């Protein structure tokens, strides 16, 4: 092509400083080296994680950087040795890599591959330990090995999920984080059986995907917990059957749940990232078999606590990262299901904006009322 | 019999008040009421749980009381409705009941039957909410629903395990607590697979049962961890393949374990009851799948803490209560395995003494250099 083996100059939302507005810049995107894939990002969605690193609260946050991790697009070019994808292929860049060969990938116990982890965590590429982004010949850090707030991005081949070309890229971009995290918290991590009584803390995108997950798992009761009653009405469509606003109760929320569940829930899922709520999600679980899955990401230097009697008496404490899904092997399968009308994707999108409206999209996310905000990159 | 329907006067070691020595007193043991079983306790073993309540550190402790929960005996008589056991039957009285019919029993997810817990926790019988023991017409509280430090005890039928009459009762008394707790933590709670790498924190009786359980489960590495290096030699025989004394390392124990196992253990078992060591057992577990099982009972008020990223990144935190064994269905099975020479029982016994030697036995527990001490009740 016209850009194959060449430096690309494109539009990118750059986070120059933490807690400052994002500026749409003109950026140089280097071609892909060995094991790398240059992707044309057509649509990108904002996740609370981008805002967290943006705020300045993330200790692993490196500035200046190109944020974003939830996106879909097309392969512009591939580096040396890239065989699974070719130019023109429809793809989903994934923050969680899948080499298929390491200790983690060679076991059916996890999805947490660590092939590219070190590089990605420091805003660079594995092959040369450098960024593929520059403004005035100076580097701009990558983020989560994705950096989807740039029209053109360079990602490792092991983090490129090849999807059905007939699938709509303005919807499927969500299948890169929030939605699979929720579905997978239920299907892969918890393995919720039919008839199960479920508690969901937080009715945001992930909490709503945990609700769809539980409904598909054949849960008899999906209890939704949120300190904002406005979030209840929209939750019903996602399978939530009962609701509790902790603010309307003087006793701890776990105690309220235990009274409505006859000893507690079979499975609880905390989708806020609040350590105090993580404790409450554990304690609301039924004695002997109750299982709490931490879905939400908590702030650095904050601990979860409980009395060990809670675990001795049969409760289980676990968590999920990208809902246990293997990016390359399983994200295309999630796209096939959506196309077969087996799973929901569209229903999580409330807003469609343009890349130039990035700060307006961030504004809507800080307020917390909305669901997903899909940005059209080429407008 | 000469005692059927009658009040028995026998010997019992009675703890009149905390931390003071035990007194061998003559007691009135009332006959069994409906659903009750009167047992001739021939042999009783001492557990750290008896010492804990005896010390006065137990908020649920009620004095005066007859301690003891590890025993084997013969059924002297039964109350109305008792059909499972009959006079002369060899039995193990269990602190964990198994009604075979409640919510917990009807599920294959737990061994935590709660039918008799409302009475046993307050040192009484369910039928009249009163103790079956008295000295000078004054009640002596029951303990753990077993009170095995009395020559004769009255227990709920749902706690009476019917065993093989050829089994040595001076040996099988251990199958009432410690040994099954360790064996089961591995086989039932954790479900340790062949080739697994195991860490055992605490090389006492329970830790040694975990090691034996792990060895039978086909674990490739059994790492023993104890601050007392004198416990290492004897542990080998029980299956422990390597040892770490944390006093010999300036770095945290979890750090030392990961460094020696390439990311951490597959399963860790904390058999000390120390909340700081519980945190170390979780954090020494491998990313993606590592499962820590709390076996040791911590003191009241104490809390376990960790950063939620540990669970988000694949670690599992759980606990075991009597090794997840269902008392009446499974204790006979363990006795059969001991008779088949498939499990160790004898090897956990270091001393045999008499009921009059109870205070000497407790002195031996205080120092903690010994394994199990068995008291011959009729000498
Ligand atoms: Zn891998
Ligand atoms: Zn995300
Ligand atoms: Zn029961
Ligand atoms: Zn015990």
């Amino acid at each position: 092509s016209a850009t194959q083996g060449q430096v690309i100059t494109c539009k990118a939302a750059v986070a120059w400083e933490p807690n400052k507005p994002l500026v749409i810049e003109d950026v140089q995107v280097a071609p892909p080296q060995a094991g790398e894939v240059r992707v044309k990002v057509l649509y990108t969605a904002l996740c609370h994680t981008d805002a967290y690193t943006w705020s300045g609260k993330d200790p692993e946050g490196l500035f200046p950087c190109v944020l974003g991790h939830e996106a879909a697009g097309i392969v512009e070019s591939v580096g040396e040795g890239v065989t699974e994808v070719q130019p023109g292929d429809h793809v989903i860049p994934c923050y969680q890599a899948e080499c298929r060969e390491c200790k983690f990938c060679k076991s059916g116990k996890t999805n947490l591959c660590g092939k590219v982890r070190a590089a990605t965590g420091v805003g660079v590429m594995m092959n040369d330990r450098k960024s593929r982004f520059s403004i005035n010949g100076k580097p701009i850090y990558h983020f989560m090995g994705t950096s989807t707030f740039s029209q053109y991005t360079v990602v490792h081949d092991v983090s490129v999920a090849k999807i059905d070309p007939v699938a709509p890229l303005e919807k499927v971009c969500l299948l890169g984080c929030g939605v699979p995290t929720g579905l997978g918290a239920v299907w892969n991590t918890a393995k919720v059986e039919p008839g199960s009584i479920v508690a969901v803390f937080g009715l945001g995108t992930v909490g709503l995907a945990v609700a769809e997950g539980a409904k598909a798992a054949g849960a008899s009761r999906i209890i939704g917990i949120d300190i904002d009653s406005k979030k209840f009405d929209r939750a019903k469509n996602f399978g939530v059957t009962e609701f509790i606003n902790p603010k309307e109760h003087e006793q701890p929320i776990q105690q309220v749940i235990v009274d409505l569940t006859d000893g507690g829930v079979d499975y609880s899922f905390e989708c806020i990232g609040n350590v105090s709520v993580m404790r409450s999600a554990l304690e609301c679980c039924h004695k002997g078999w109750g299982t709490s899955v931490i879905v939400g990401v908590a702030a650095s230097g904050q601990e979860i606590s409980t009395r060990p009697f809670q675990l001795v008496t049969g409760r289980v404490w676990k968590g999920t990262a990208f809902g246990g899904f293997k990016s390359r092997s399983q994200v295309p399968s999630l796209v096939d299901k959506y196309l077969k009308k087996e799973i929901k994707v569209d229903e999580y999108i409330t807003h469609n904006m343009t890349l130039a409206d990035i700060n307006k999209a961030f504004d809507l996310m800080h307020d917390g009322d909305c669901l997903r905000v899909v940005l059209d990159m080429f407008v």
